[PDB]
């Protein structure tokens, strides 16, 4: 359908930017990289910057089904599909998009940068398959020597 669509955009979207931001954000403070965080989750402890943290693989999923489920559902239970997309209210506490002449401007730039993370993230994966590395070191490796460090250099 459409509508439902302006859904799984804007949703994918918002994960998209989140998990960009968050795989940048471990390989640079743990030097762990986003594909191996869960290996290293699973084989050392549960951890978050380094501290350890009690739960097992299992009651770790337990609890994301559960508690994912459980909001998945409240989200779906609501068909009026102008907060299918902009819940607000709660969702929305500083209410910095409550000016409906605000609204529009700020709904550009979140569609903007949705749809910008979820390339970038499409970036990041086939980045992992084929260089065995993380973003943010592809990045800075791209960045120490711009010229040799190209993806022209696979074929040549
Ligand atoms: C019951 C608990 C509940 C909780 C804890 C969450 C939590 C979450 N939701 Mg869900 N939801 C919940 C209820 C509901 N959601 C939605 C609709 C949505 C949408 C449409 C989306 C989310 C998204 C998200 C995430 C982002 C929050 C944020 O934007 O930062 C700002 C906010 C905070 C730091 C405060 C945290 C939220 C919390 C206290 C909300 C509790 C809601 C209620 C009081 C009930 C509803 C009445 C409200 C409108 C007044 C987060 C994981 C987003 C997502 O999945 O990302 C990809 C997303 O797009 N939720 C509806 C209405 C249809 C709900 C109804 O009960
Ligand atoms: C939502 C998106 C999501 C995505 C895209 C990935 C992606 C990946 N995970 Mg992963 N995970 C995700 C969620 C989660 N993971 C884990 C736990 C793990 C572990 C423990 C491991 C991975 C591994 C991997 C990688 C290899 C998969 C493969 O085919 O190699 C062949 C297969 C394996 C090596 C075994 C891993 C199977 C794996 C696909 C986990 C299944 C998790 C689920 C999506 C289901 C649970 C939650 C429900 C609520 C959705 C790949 C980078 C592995 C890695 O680090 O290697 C590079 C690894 O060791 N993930 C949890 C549990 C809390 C998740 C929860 O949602
Ligand atoms: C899709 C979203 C997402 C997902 C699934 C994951 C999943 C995971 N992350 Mg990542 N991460 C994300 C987003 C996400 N992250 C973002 C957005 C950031 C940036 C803050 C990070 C930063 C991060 C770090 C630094 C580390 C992980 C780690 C982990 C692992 C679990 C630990 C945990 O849940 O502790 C439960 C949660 C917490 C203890 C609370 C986190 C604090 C929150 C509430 C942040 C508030 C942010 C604020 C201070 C910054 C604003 C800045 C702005 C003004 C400029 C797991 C693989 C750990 C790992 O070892 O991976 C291998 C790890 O060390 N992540
Ligand atoms: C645990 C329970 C749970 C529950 C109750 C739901 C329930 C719901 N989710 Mg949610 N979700 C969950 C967990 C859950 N989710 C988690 C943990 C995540 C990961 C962050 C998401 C991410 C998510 C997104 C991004 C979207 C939803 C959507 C939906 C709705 C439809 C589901 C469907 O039919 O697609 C089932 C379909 C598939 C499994 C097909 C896979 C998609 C293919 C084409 C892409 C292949 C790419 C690849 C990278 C995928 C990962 C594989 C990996 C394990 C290696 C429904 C309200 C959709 C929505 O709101 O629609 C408008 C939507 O767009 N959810
Ligand atoms: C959308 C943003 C984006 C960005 C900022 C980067 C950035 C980077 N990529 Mg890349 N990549 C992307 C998307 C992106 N990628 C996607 C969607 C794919 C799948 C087709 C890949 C697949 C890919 C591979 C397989 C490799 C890189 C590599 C690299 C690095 C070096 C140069 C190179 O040869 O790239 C080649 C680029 C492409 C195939 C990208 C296609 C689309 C781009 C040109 C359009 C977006 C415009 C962009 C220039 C500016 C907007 C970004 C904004 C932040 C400013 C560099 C850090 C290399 C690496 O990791 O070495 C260090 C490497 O080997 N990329
Ligand atoms: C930069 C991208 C971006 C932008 C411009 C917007 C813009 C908008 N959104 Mg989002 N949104 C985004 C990303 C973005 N959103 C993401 C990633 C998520 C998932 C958490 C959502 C989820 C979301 C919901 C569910 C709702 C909105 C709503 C709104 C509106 C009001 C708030 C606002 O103006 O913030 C503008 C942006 C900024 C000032 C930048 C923020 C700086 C942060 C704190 C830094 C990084 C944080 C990080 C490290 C981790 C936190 C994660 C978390 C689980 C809380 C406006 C249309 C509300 C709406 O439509 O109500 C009327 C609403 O209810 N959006
Ligand atoms: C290289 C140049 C370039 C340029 C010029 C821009 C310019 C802009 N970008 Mg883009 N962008 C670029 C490249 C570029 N980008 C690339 C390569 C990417 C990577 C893919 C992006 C990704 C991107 C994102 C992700 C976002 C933008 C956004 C924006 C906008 C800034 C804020 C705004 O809309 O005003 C806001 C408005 C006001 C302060 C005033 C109110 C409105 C008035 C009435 C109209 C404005 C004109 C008026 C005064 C003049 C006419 C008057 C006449 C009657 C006399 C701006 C139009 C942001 C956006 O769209 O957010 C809104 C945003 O979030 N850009
Ligand atoms: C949601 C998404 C990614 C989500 C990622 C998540 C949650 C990641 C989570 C984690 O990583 C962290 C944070 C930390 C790690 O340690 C662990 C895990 C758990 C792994 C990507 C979407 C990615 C989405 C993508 C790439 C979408 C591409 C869409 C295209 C190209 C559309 C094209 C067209 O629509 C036009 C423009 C116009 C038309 O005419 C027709 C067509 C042709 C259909
Ligand atoms: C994707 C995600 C989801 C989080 C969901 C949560 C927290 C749901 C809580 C969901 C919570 C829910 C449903 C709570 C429900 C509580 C209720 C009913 C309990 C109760 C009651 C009442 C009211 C009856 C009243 C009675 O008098 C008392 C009592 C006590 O009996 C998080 C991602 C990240 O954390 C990572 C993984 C890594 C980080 O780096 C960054 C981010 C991005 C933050
Ligand atoms: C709602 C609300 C409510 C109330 O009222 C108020 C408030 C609080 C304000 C609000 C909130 C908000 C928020 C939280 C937000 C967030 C955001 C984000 C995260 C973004 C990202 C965003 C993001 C994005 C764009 C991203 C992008 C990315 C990219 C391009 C990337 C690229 C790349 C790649 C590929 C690869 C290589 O290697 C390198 C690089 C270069 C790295
Ligand atoms: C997909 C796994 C399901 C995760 C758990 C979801 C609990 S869901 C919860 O149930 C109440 C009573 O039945 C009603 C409301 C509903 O949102
Ligand atoms: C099917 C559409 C469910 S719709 C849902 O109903 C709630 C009250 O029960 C309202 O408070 C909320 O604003 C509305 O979007
Ligand atoms: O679409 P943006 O946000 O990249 O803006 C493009 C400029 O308007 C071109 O002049």
């Amino acid at each position: 359908g459409l509508q439902r669509f302006r859904e799984c955009e804007l949703i994918h979207g918002r994960w998209a930017m989140l998990a960009t931001l968050g795989a940048l954000t471990v390989e640079g403070l743990t030097g762990i990289t986003w594909q191996d965080a869960g290996k290293v989750e699973l084989i050392e402890g549960s951890s978050y910057l380094g501290q350890p943290l009690p739960f097992s693989m299992t009651t770790l999923i337990w609890i994301e089904v559960l508690v994912i489920g459980y909001i998945e559902f409240q989200r779906n239970a609501e068909l009026d599909t102008e907060k299918r997309l902009y819940p607000g209210g709660t969702f929305d506490p500083l209410g910095l998009a409550s000016d409906p002449e605000k609204k529009p401007i700020l709904q550009l730039a979140e569609i903007k940068h949705a749809r910008l993370a979820m390339v970038g993230f499409l970036g990041f994966a086939v980045q992992a398959a084929v260089t065995g590395k993380g973003p943010l070191n592809n990045w800075v490796t791209h960045l120490s020597d711009p010229l040799h460090t190209t993806i022209l250099d696979r074929f040549l």
